[PDB]
């Protein structure tokens, strides 16, 4: 996260770290046993570490559980990154208390102009590589669609949406990946790309969540 601030222990309950030996991308707890996350931060080996805040040390609170399976969307597309959401079960169920908790699915898609809470361990640096040890936040507006497309030109497909600032300076990025993105208690987006981190008008893209809600629930019913 480039432009936040340090959110505080545990003020984000839903925030899970997916580590392989060091954290690789964020993702966010949905009930006590998954997680959603961007497909394109799928690997073998995936320890889900929910309860975070330093994730360079043991502080209390974590709860280390190994995925069970990770079902990347069948019409992912790597080179476009349209339908960019994965599952993750987890092995285990996690205690849910008020460190650890889930956040809900959207009913209905979020309006520009939305304030959102964006959150992660990613670089806090546009230029060069800053990693924290504590979790970051940002809270951003999701941008008009015309605002989105006039700074990609063809390459927002329906499944994605805009939220940052225009003048550059605080935006997620690299390592934030995966995480959520949080508009009046819902899940709205999922870190998914950009072009650099902050740079003047090249806000960020995020998986529109409300367009898999149904995805979501038939998936998760099934396995
Ligand atoms: N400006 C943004 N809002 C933004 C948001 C998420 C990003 N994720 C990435 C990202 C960048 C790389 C390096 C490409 N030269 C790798 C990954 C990546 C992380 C885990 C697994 C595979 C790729 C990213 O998510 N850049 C990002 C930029
Ligand atoms: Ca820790």
């Amino acid at each position: 996260i480039v432009g936040g601030y340090t959110c505080g222990a545990n003020t984000v309950p839903y925030q899970v770290s997916l580590n392989s030996g060091y954290h690789f991308c964020g993702g966010s707890l949905i009930n006590s046993q998954w997680v959603v996350s961007a497909a394109h931060c799928y690997k073998s080996g995936i320890q889900v570490r929910l309860g975070e805040d330093n994730i360079n040390v043991v502080e209390g609170n974590e709860q280390f559980i190994s995925a069970s399976k990770s079902i990347v969307h069948p019409s992912y597309n790597s080179n476009t990154l349209n339908n960019d959401i994965m599952l993750i079960k987890l092995k285990s169920a996690a205690s849910l208390n008020s460190r650890v908790a889930s956040i809900s699915l959207p009913t209905s898609c979020a309006s520009a102009g939305t304030q959102c809470l964006i959150s992660g361990w990613g670089n806090t640096k546009s230029s060069g590589t800053s990693y924290p040890d504590v979790l970051k936040c940002l809270k951003a507006p999701i941008l008009s669609d015309s605002s989105c497309k006039s700074a990609y030109p063809g390459q927002i497909t329906s499944n994605m949406f805009c939220a940052g600032y225009l003048e550059g300076g605080k935006d997620s990025c690299q390592g934030d990946s995966g995480g959520p993105v949080v508009c009046s208690g819902k899940l709205q987006g999922i870190v998914s790309w950009g072009s650099g981190c902050a740079q003047k008008n090249k806000p960020g893209v995020y998986t529109k969540v409300c367009n898999y809600v149904s995805w979501i629930k038939q998936t998760i019913a099934s396995n």
